[PDB]
């Protein structure tokens, strides 16, 4: 559901991904999603509005928007929190990758 | 470079893709694009407005919006194509994605 996160049930590189495909538009066994990245190591000087901090877990997370990619609904774990109170600063980000 | 297609110099599901990166989004050695599939056998009433069908090497070919993902510039190939001329539709359809 957009703007909802979401564990990954297989490994990869992130552990977390927030769904930011339109819930009318229907793509059967797959959403596009962005990982989100512990901010921790990340560094500070990178750009907050292409790669937008969010708070998940008791810590910050950097949210990946250059690493989007579709994943299928099979990896799909449990829903982990919603971001859809950052809604703004999600679609400024996503809009800055392709528009500028 | 937005809007240029590519051959991919790895095997995978797709052949080419779109390059829809901003040229003023800088991510070293990477790049985001919506692979191409030949329309040949892809199904007619499949929305054009989500999915877009473009030409190329003389046949037509289907901008797979929603495989949207990142590619690391080492499996960038020859550029074949430009697109330029389908950016209205192109950012008609990548919106759809994201905000319908
Ligand atoms: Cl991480
Ligand atoms: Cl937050
Ligand atoms: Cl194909
Ligand atoms: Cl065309």
């Amino acid at each position: 559901m957009q703007f909802k996160v979401y564990t990954y049930k297989r490994e990869g590189r992130y552990r977390l991904f927030v769904d930011v495909q339109s819930d009318i538009i229907d793509t059967p066994g797959r959403r596009m999603v962005i990982p989100l990245a512990s901010a921790r190591l990340l560094s500070d000087k990178v750009s907050r509005e292409l790669y937008p901090v969010v708070h998940i877990g008791d810590e910050s997370w950097r949210m990946m928007t250059t690493d989007m990619a579709s994943v299928p609904v099979s990896v799909i774990g449990e829903e982990v929190a919603d971001l859809s109170h950052r809604e703004n600063d999600i679609k400024n980000a996503i809009n800055l990758m392709f528009w500028g």
